[PDB]
């Protein structure tokens, strides 16, 4: 039958979703019609951190001609609140074989965000996609309000059929987890911690961000009691963790220490519309060869799970979401070159298959 890729049957077609593949997803885009503003398509231009005083770097206005990306979405200046966009995104996840949507989460305590989360869970479930949360560095984030928010999310969403579980446990990615000391993390994540989630209804796999050298990160991960670690950055060499020649040794350490390594792979990086001074971090896509090289390194490292940066971080040029050629009176956007708009979706499906072929 139609749309039976993920029906719960015995298919061996090489088209199934992979539930150890986590794709970072952003629900912060708006349209004037649905959200009141072209949210995130309009974006502040960041000042140069080395550029000194008197910078009025200005804004990108989020007009049709001028959006806060070096690329241009096939779906245009879409609203993340539009259920018809969300359906299309879930079909794209099915095409890419990415079984887990890792949703940015900013503690907005806003009804419009609660609506989005529920729409995303419902749309994902229709396609047998799962959702987990990517806990961002919201103001005054600390282990106590993280616990309260983990309790809220598991209580609100834990019965939803799309809520992700691995061996019965939810999973969270914690962005910039280094902004919190190991001694604070211990309270939440050690079985002995004063506010532990271990052995509670709110227990979860907690995946911290490995940034710098092993001498710093190994004791950080152990002393913080994270269950595993990810690397996030799509730009190779931005950090030690995002340098793929380190992934074999990072995996060896993870396996020795009972930790889950979820390296992050991406198809390229460019953020110079919003960060004009950040050109050193550009990584060119070269018609897919960059994505291929990074995905191959992750698979060769022997990991059990892979994360993809990103579905739709359009500001950072890491998206696998379809992009189209566009030249406006105001900017000539980058595009997928000699590849079709859906190439990064179907190339993701290819790599998911190689990952599964190798997988434990």
């Amino acid at each position: 039958p139609s749309n039976s890729e993920n029906n719960g049957g015995n298919n061996n077609l090489g088209t199934e979703l992979d539930y150890d593949t986590f794709c970072f997803y952003y629900d912060w885009y708006g349209s004037e019609a649905i959200d009141g503003q072209y949210r995130h398509w309009a974006h502040a231009i960041a000042p140069d951190p080395n550029g000194g005083s008197g910078q009025n770097p200005g804004t990108i206005p989020g007009t049709q001609e001028s959006i806060a990306s070096n690329f241009y979405p096939q779906l245009g200046r879409y609203s993340s609140s539009d259920p018809n966009i969300l359906t299309k995104h879930m079909d794209m996840f099915v095409m890419a074989r990415t079984g887990v949507l890792a949703l940015t989460w900013w503690n907005e305590q806003d009804e419009t965000e609660a609506k989005r989360i529920g729409l995303i869970l419902d749309a994902a479930d229709k396609k047998k996609i799962k959702v987990c949360f990517h806990l961002e560095p919201y103001p005054s984030r600390n282990v106590q309000n993280l616990r309260e928010n983990i309790v809220k999310l598991i209580t609100r969403y834990g019965n939803h059929p799309a809520f992700y579980r691995k061996d019965g446990k939810p999973l969270f990615f914690i962005y910039d987890s280094y902004l919190i000391e190991p001694s604070e993390w211990e309270k939440l994540l050690s079985p002995g911690g004063s506010i532990t989630i271990r052995n509670t209804a709110y227990d979860a796999l907690m995946i911290g961000l490995w940034t710098s050298s092993p001498t710093v990160q190994r004791p950080f991960i152990l002393n913080a009691h994270f269950d595993g670690f990810y690397t996030y950055f799509a730009a190779t060499g931005f950090t030690y963790g995002s340098t793929p020649t380190n992934w074999v040794s990072m995996q060896k350490w993870a396996k020795e220490n009972g930790k889950i390594f979820i390296p992050s792979v991406g198809p390229g990086y460019i953020d110079t519309r919003i960060r004009p001074w950040n050109g050193s971090v550009i990584r060119t896509r070269t018609d897919g060869q960059y994505y291929d090289a990074m995905y191959r390194k992750a698979i060769e490292a022997g990991v059990s799970a892979i994360s993809i940066t990103s579905f739709n971080e359009w500001h950072e040029g890491s998206q696998i979401e379809p992009a189209v050629p566009y030249t406006s009176s105001e900017f000539t956007y980058l595009d997928y070159e000699n590849r079709e708009p859906d190439y990064y979706l179907t190339r993701t499906a290819y790599w998911v298959g190689k990952f599964r072929e190798s997988k434990q």
